[PDB]
């Protein structure tokens, strides 16, 4: 149909129609009278399938005989969403498929909608893992993802009576199609036991073993016949384990328990002995298994031979764990072991926010992993044996870099850990990166300045651009050709278009288009009638103070205090949406959607406002929504305090598929104003400065409460029920946490971003200078694509060459 | 090479070969050189599939078209054992496929080797289930085997310093390509709730659901064309269970505990709710499935459409389920519900040892299953208003006959609820089903007649001679042709052979070849020596008293004593090789495992013995161990005390496969010697008549203890610790029991069992002569295939016809 989605050749449609047939009969034992839509997938899933073994095997085969350097990707979360549509888009299939299964008398856009997420994240920490993979398998690095194969993902989000309610999100129940077992590449972790000190060096004895199965997913690159592999473990108990019988048997499930479920917590640390278990266990498996493939090729080469990348702190073990292998096993001298360590390993750390960091009690791991406290003990002693010795009498350095944290009860930071043991330190933004160095890790800098580095995050334009808008990829393949889906760059082509009507009519006939997609999957599948003529204002994101959806909320209770002054006046018509999980402990964050919701309930019901204001929370904010919802928005809501988002994706997100962004001088929206132009950006707010200089002398949320008439006046209804007529006093939370306890200073922001939200709606009254503006967006999106991430991390830090050579068929 | 394994033509062979490899490419993802001989099992076991598949689909399309009565075996145990070769044989691909593998260089045996045990089963009723779905297949039958997929069957016996360990048995820890998942017809199964009554019926409130998701397994009939399906469910929770967060997800674990182990007892109730669940989740989950098949073809026609076999008491729930279904569910009225349960239920009772009748309590029916509780009760009333009727002022059988059974604790009786809910109730051999009316269901008998039938077991021929024996099926096949393998009773036609030399000859060199592939089988997996020159004595079955292995015992100790008397004297040598599990908790069983390795560890390593007499416990019998050392055994040990072993199915495999017997009058063993002819079996022992004598008088082992010195001696040896020296006393239960308490006599049978045994030495010196009794017995073991069995049941229970009509391929 359209041009990016490759060639439908006669030889590729019967050969796909065929294998589809064989698949719904040999592999579903199923005929067309009795097949489901959901058998149908699965004939199509296991087709494409089909078209990535060849490569796959290929691929693992020629980094045998090539031996590269091998990047280890350790992550606890892996964010994948839908598998299907893309390795349609990465091997060229999207026509051919949608052609064959056409002339079965099928819908591919039906059949696609049937695929459960892998939904093995949160939110950005995840999906950064999952843009990462496509662009190191598109860029044809030797590259593994490394983590855990959760039974339940993150949970499914039902609202009740405007409520979040959590289910699990059993997202094997009708299998997976798209991993493969390798139960013969099985692994011991150990657990608990304790350490022994002989003639030949410590010995961790009377371990709880539990096996580690590894399931390989493959990771195809675009169009350069590259499949990388993300490995999986599962968590299986022995056969001797326990072994009255029946219950030795049951207590199986305790073991197992470990790659059970994700920890649904985003940017929050939660000190649970089953996280820890899921920590180590992760790191244990994909050791043991680098070290089997280095030795299948002294130790002095293994750094020339494997880069680990630890994903923020959760595999931090990893250091110690090499460290254990290296002395223990291997037996290295420790100062050997050690340099090893240190130029193997890379951390990024993803948040500055003390919630977020790991600090995990010493009991703890005193009972779980008594040799890695021991280890850990020795790298804070010879850590601070440098510190000492660079910084003579500076007993509070001392003190503030410890590895070992003194209080209520003794903690590791985790961070300290990774900074000590690794290389390379990154932030994930210029701005996070640089506040790094200037707060939270200064004194790790001063000591090592050549550790730390910036890696502005990035995204795929695979999934993020092709896959989830064909329509406007068409019209930029149009122009200026599809070598940009490889090289994002390109898309600056695109400014010598700004004054041309045809493209200015294009994306906007696009933007409609998707727009008229979303209202009509609004309708179907959540019986909601929104109109498309309005500005879609979407904030999707986790829930969660910082990130202020209750600057938003206090935007849209304007909004619609200020049509009820003026009923006949004019206004710019908006659906405004609002979605995103709250972690199920954080009270909140739980308060919040159900302010939002309340909202809805108030404002979409009132006849005064006609179709001119809309509140929706979208359910379920997942990688598929992300998919929909994005493509379809206006205005980008990017609104955390300055300081706070260290970097995020979303914002990317939404420049690349044509909205523009109202936000804070916060993480990437700095370098996204940078690219595009402050001119083309609607910035507003605190600066980092400007907080800092309010905390010196204090946030008093009164005062914006007795200058600002139009607060006071929703403070007021949140308090006396204007909102909850039947639980008048449901939002004191709120009231009370904006009024004394706000860390976030949401009032402070509140003036500066009404303003500047009328200047969107002026801008929107206007649509060829907003279409124009939006092009200048589009047009300077590239620097925010995961391949000039990807490639700057294996220049800086793997030390390997990225490629865009094609591996053969 | 061998005829009855079919053709090897040059298509065929080619063709499973490319097949062989597309499954190794695309399914395994592997090449030849990374390739394990599991992932060429694997590739073998797919390809095999492939050719099930089209059969598969045919035959339920043709049950919907024909819609003929439908068959369900309802049973907690299929002892299944391995696929492949089943596969194979009933296909006529085992030639082709030993070609096909021999030309990629494989052998298929070593493939063969690979496959896991489905040992969802203890014993003889497990595996009667098993020869069942075969049969049923072979003869054309609309049968559907329904049960549980346990995720660990019968548990991996190790012995460990001659004492049994038990290990979970993970067989689908590398998957089974056998099954195919069907979550589209997932049911929920309700437990717990309350009883509500209304205007308009009672009602079941408050539940808790487990859901019931079914797998499906072909059954190929032999050589016709036709596949069966083994439906077995698997619990899993529903998605809002338990839904802190964390801990609800892993609660989750509670409810799959219903499919997670199958309970290792052999002829033994345990009243656990666990076990409970079990009985109804497959009862609940496969009475919906049925009348939904139903409802797709009023309730009048029900029984016209619908048998239900109940394999025991496990399933007797099925009784008030269906009741409960058409009463509270379907609104018909007592009468007419009951009328047609009646008419579709059908009884097969498996035992009279108290030990194994199941008699649940009344207050785990009452929390779990209160509505079930209710018609139960309702049933008894209206039952023993029958009872009261037809033998008014007996006041006593009222209580005898009741479902109720009062006492410390109130007991629902499941084969009480079985004799009044069916409209057939039959024994498994001549003389169990005749002591079924004359003393456990004497009352029942009275009442109804009718109801009472025989239908003595038989085991498939197609596993149990064909795959397990082929070089006996070949020479066989020479002589009279491959026909009987789907008609036994053509046995006979070598009744005419007995005299023939060259018949004799070969029957001979099959057994030493058998002998000598299985004494190497020793060597090779488990490092033992055993002469292939010797009588193979060879007692395998579930460790029970009442089957007597300690009698076994004796005999073998008296041999040990004779010899030291005379070491110089000749005597025929022999092998005595002992298996089978204990049930865990089954202390005495344990005992005897102990007693028969500590034999073999005086006996063995005794210089004056030579290799005269050896001793061995064959580890972990299964289902696969007995296709090897059955094919290889001389003597069949089938010696029960008389009126214990309901049947047995053991004693018809060696029978088939040219052992002699030694045994009592009990189960089949007497009709086996009725086919045969008493001169051509070694009978031995008392009979009923004579155990019922002992009984009155009272049964004094002292007596045989004082009278026969040889016995006094083994006692003494057994006392003093000749058979545990560093543990004297080890055996002193053994010893006190014999004494003591021995409900099963074996010193009664002592003196004849050992004179017995000097008869069968006596013959064996002799080889023509024993060649001659062996074709005497294979030729007359027509009547003990699993086709008659099942012809029997459908004609005079089912009423089906069965059919040996090929369905088109
Ligand atoms: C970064 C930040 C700033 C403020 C608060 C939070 C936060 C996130 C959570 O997921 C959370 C929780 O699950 C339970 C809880 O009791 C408190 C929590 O607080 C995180
Ligand atoms: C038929 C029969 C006659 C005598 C004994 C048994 C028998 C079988 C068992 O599996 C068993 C057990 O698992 C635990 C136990 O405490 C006692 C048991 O007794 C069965």
């Amino acid at each position: 149909q359209i041009s990016v989605r490759g060639l439908a050749g006669v030889e590729n449609v019967t050969e796909l129609k065929k294998n589809f047939n064989r698949h719904l009969h040999f592999t579903l034992v199923k005929d067309r009278n009795v097949a489901t839509p959901r058998d149908y997938y699965f004939a199509l899933a296991h087709t494409v399938r089909d078209h990535l073994v060849g490569r796959w095997i290929r691929t693992q085969q020629h980094y045998y005989e090539k031996d590269p350097k091998r990047i280890y990707y350790l992550s606890l979360e892996f964010y994948m969403g839908r598998t299907l549509q893309n390795t349609m888009v990465n091997l060229a299939l999207e026509n051919a498929c949608d052609e064959a299964t056409y002339q079965l008398g099928l819908d591919m856009e039906e059949l696609e909608e049937i695929e459960e997420d892998a939904g093995l994240g949160n939110g950005g920490l995840g999906r950064l893992a999952a843009c990462f993979l496509d662009s190191m398998a598109t860029l044809g690095l030797a590259a593994y993802g490394y983590g855990i194969r959760y039974e339940f993902g993150i949970f499914n989000q039902k609202i009740c009576g405007g409520w979040q309610m959590e289910e699990a999100d059993d997202w094997l129940r009708y299998g997976n199609p798209w991993e493969k077992a390798r139960p013969e590449f099985t692994l011991p972790v150990h657990f608990y036991g304790r350490v022994e000190h002989t003639s030949q060096g410590a010995k961790w004895v009377d371990t709880q073993v539990v096996l580690a199965m590894p399931y390989d997913t493959p990771v195809p690159g675009y169009r350069n016949n590259v499949v990388n592999t993300m490995r999986l473990w599962s968590a299986k108990a022995p056969n001797d384990f326990n072994l009255g019988y029946i219950q030795a048997v049951l207590d199986r499930n305790l073991a197992e328990n470990i790659s059970r479920v994700l920890y649904p917590n985003d940017n929050f640390f939660e000190g649970k002995e089953l996280r820890l278990k899921q920590e180590y266990f992760v790191v244990a498996a994909t050791l043991q298994d680098i070290i089997r493939r280095f030795k299948s090729s002294n130790f002095d080469a293994f750094p020339d031979k494997v880069a680990i990348q630890l994903n923020d702190t959760h595999p931090s073990l990893a250091i110690p764990e090499l460290m254990r292998v290296l002395v223990d096993l291997e037996r290295l001298d420790w100062d050997k072991a050690w340099e090893v360590t240190v130029k193997t390993c890379a951390y990024t750390n993803h948040t500055v926010l003390p919630e977020a960091l790991e600090r995990w009690p010493v009991h703890l791991l005193e009972t779980l992993l008594p040799r890695h406290l021991q280890i850990i003990y020795e790298i804070n002693q010879r850590f601070l044996n440098r510190v000492a010795a660079a910084f003579p009498g500076d007993v509070d350095r001392l003190r503030r870099m410890s590895l070992v944290e003194e209080g209520a009860v003794k903690r590791i930071n985790m961070a300290h850990l990774c900074i000590a043991g690794s290389h390379a330190v990154n932030g994930v933004a210029r701005i996070h990166s640089e506040i790094l160095k200037k707060t939270i890790f200064k004194d790790f800098y001063e000591l090592e300045p050549h550790k730390f580095q910036n890696k502005t995050n990035g995204i795929t334009p695979r999934r993020w651009l092709v896959l989830c808008n064909p329509g406007l990829a068409e019209i930029i393949a149009e122009r200026i050709g599809e070598e940009y889906i490889s090289d994002l760059d390109q898309l600056r082509k695109l400014l010598s278009y700004v004054d041309d009507e045809a493209f200015i009519r294009d994306v906007a006939k696009v933007k409609q288009e998707n727009k008229l997609k979303f209202a009509a999957y609004l309708e179907r599948e959540y019986k909601v009638h929104i109109n498309p003529n309005s500005l879609f204002d979407v904030q999707v994101k986790r829930i969660h103070e910082y990130k202020r959806q209750l600057l938003n909320c206090l935007h849209v209770i304007t909004l619609y205090n200020r049509i009820k002054k003026e009923p006949n006046k004019f206004v710019v018509p908006r659906t405004v949406m609002i979605g995103g999980k709250a972690a199920p402990g954080y009270h909140m964050a739980k308060m919040i959607i159900k302010l939002i919701t309340a909202i809805g309930d108030v404002v979409n019901h009132d006849p005064v406002v006609g179709d001119r204001l809309r509140v929706i929370f979208l359910e379920n904010y997942r990688v598929s929504l992300a998919e929909k919802v994005i493509p379809a928005a206006d205005l980008s809501e990017q609104i955390s305090t300055a300081g706070t988002e260290a970097s995020g994706t979303g914002n990317m997100k939404f420049m690349l598929n044509g909205a523009l962004t109202i936000g804070t001088m916060d993480g990437a929206n700095v370098e996204m104003a940078e690219e595009a132009g402050e001119e083309n950006f609607f910035i507003f707010g605190m600066r980092v400065e400007d907080v800092d200089r309010l905390d010196q002398r204090g946030y008093n949320a009164q005062e914006y409460y007795d200058r600002i008439p139009e607060l006071r006046q929703i403070i007021e209804q949140l308090s006396s029920g204007f909102f909850s007529p039947k639980q008048p006093d449901l939002f004191k939370d709120i009231v009370n946490m904006l009024m004394h306890h706000d860390r976030f200073k949401v009032f402070a922001d509140y003036e500066e971003y009404v303003k500047c939200q009328e200047r969107v709606s002026a801008l929107y009254k206007n649509p060829r200078e907003w279409t124009r503006m939006v092009i200048r967006n589009i047009a300077t999106s590239g620097k925010f694509s995961s391949d000039r991430t990807i490639a700057q991390y294996a220049r800086e830090i793997w030390g390997v060459e990225p490629s865009r050579q094609r591996l053969p068929a």
